């Protein structure tokens, strides 16, 4: 019966990334769409041949200055269309969103700034966060459902990070930053693909780049896939392995018990 694999990465650089063996291991995954986000690069350079997969169509988007966003989608489907942008500019001119359209769903790629060099760079991923607020507030209005491949720079709960009495300072797991995904998996009434089949703790996404962040696992679960509530009761399987990985984030696969078709 039905089934859909999406797998959401975020590269931290797809050149970096694909030289630690990211497209290899993609292409054994299974998946039916791919969405890697921070990819850091140009129209021009994911021109490159060797930036695609067999069986896979490649869209992207970048940023004015590539290394500062970009985010890309592989699909095994030709998608009916494929739009880039939100209509904000902390979106539009870092290359940080796009969307491929299916029957009855369409799948992005999103990318926030980390905030995390910085107050301006924190500002900046506050004013995305409440114009990101807005433009879901209008879009859960329409029929067609959405899975958001999202990487968000923000734990949700106590169990998404590892000693959150410590976390509580930092970009991450502020209060602002923990009440805007309350926000948006409350009243708004998206859905966490996660957690609708784990409530268990211990699963994170990112690390800071350290070897005692390595060893003692002080990750935080930053990398969602953001549901519309028609999803919600079709999530299969979630899983966000610690390895491989191609960058400080882990890769986030889900399935789900949807035939995807255009
Ligand atoms: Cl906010």
């Amino acid at each position: 019966g039905p089934a859909m694999r999406i797998i959401s990465v975020n590269v931290n650089g797809i050149q970096a990334a694909a030289e630690r063996g990211l497209l290899s291991w993609l292409q054994a995954q299974n998946a039916d769409v791919i969405c890697l986000q921070d990819t850091r690069a140009s129209a021009f350079d994911l021109d490159d041949p060797s930036f695609q997969l067999d069986g896979y169509f490649l869209y992207a988007c970048d940023a004015e200055l590539p290394e500062q966003g970009g985010v890309a989608l592989y699909s095994r489907l030709q998608p009916k269309a494929v739009i880039s942008g939100l209509g904000f500019e902390t979106a539009d001119r870092y290359g940080r969103y796009l969307q491929a359209d299916f029957d009855k769903v369409s799948i992005a790629t999103l990318l926030l700034p980390s905030g995390q060099s910085g107050d301006e760079s924190l500002n900046q991923k506050f004013k995305f966060m409440d114009d990101f607020t807005h433009y879901l507030s209008k879009q859960r209005r329409k029929r067609r459902e959405y899975i958001y491949c999202g990487s968000l720079y923000v734990a949700h709960q106590k169990m998404d990070v590892k000693n959150w009495r410590e976390c509580q300072q930092m970009p991450g797991f502020l209060a602002p930053e923990r009440a805007w995904l309350d926000e948006v998996f409350g009243n708004l009434g998206y859905a966490d693909a996660l957690r609708e089949v784990s409530r268990e703790g211990d699963q994170f996404s990112w690390w800071p780049d350290s070897e005692q962040a390595e060893m003692l696992n002080l990750g935080w679960r930053f990398d969602y896939q953001v549901l519309t509530p028609g999803l919600r009761r079709f999530v299969r399987n979630a899983k966000l392995p610690r390895q491989p990985r191609f960058s400080q984030h882990a890769p986030l696969i889900v399935d789900y018990d949807w035939q995807l078709s255009i």
